[PDB]
């Protein structure tokens, strides 16, 4: 599992994608014009990811046409409420949609685990790809975000919600 990295510039700042032949491991935000990945080439999960992010930001209308790379981060290798949460979020909530913590909890098999769900969100190694930014309060409020409220709001405004891009 030899780690490979590449960085990509985005409207959110520099993104560091890391992965192996078996799958994308992480997307990390290091902090108007589409940019290329600093290092071109494989492994495949990294090319898929970079292609996916470029579309998400600059070609959103076509986001569904891009394959979601295979994930190989430790959290996905073994079972856990955290994995079940991340996967459920990944496969269910799409571009423009939001979900409350309670709905995600129930979706993961336990309606009373909204808190554990909120916790599982901080353990997401691949933000944006796995839309933890779409998990919001049932009150209508945006809610907490591991990467800062401002980023969460940007992503949401980016997907159509009536919030100004901070
Ligand atoms: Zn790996």
């Amino acid at each position: 599992c030899e780690m490979k990295r590449t960085t990509l510039d985005s409207p959110l700042g520099k993104l560091e994608l890391s992965g192996c032949e078996q799958g994308l491991h992480e997307i990390k935000l290091l902090g108007e014009v589409p940019a290329p990945a600093a290092v071109l080439g494989g492994p495949e999960p990294l090319m898929q990811c970079t292609a996916w992010l470029n579309a998400y930001f600059h070609q959103p209308e076509a986001i569904e046409e891009f394959p979601v790379p295979a994930l190989h981060h430790p959290v996905f290798q073994q079972e856990s409420f955290t994995r079940q949460v991340l996967w459920k979020l990944l496969k269910v909530v799409k571009f423009g949609e939001v979900i409350s913590y309670q709905q995600l909890a129930a979706l993961a098999g336990n309606p009373k685990a909204a808190r554990a769900v909120g916790g599982a969100m901080r353990g997401n190694p691949v933000p944006i790809l796995i839309p933890c930014h779409r998990v919001v309060c049932s009150s209508g409020a945006v809610g907490n975000y591991s990467g800062g409220l401002a980023v969460k709001e940007w992503l949401l405004a980016h997907e159509g919600h009536r919030l100004g891009k901070p």
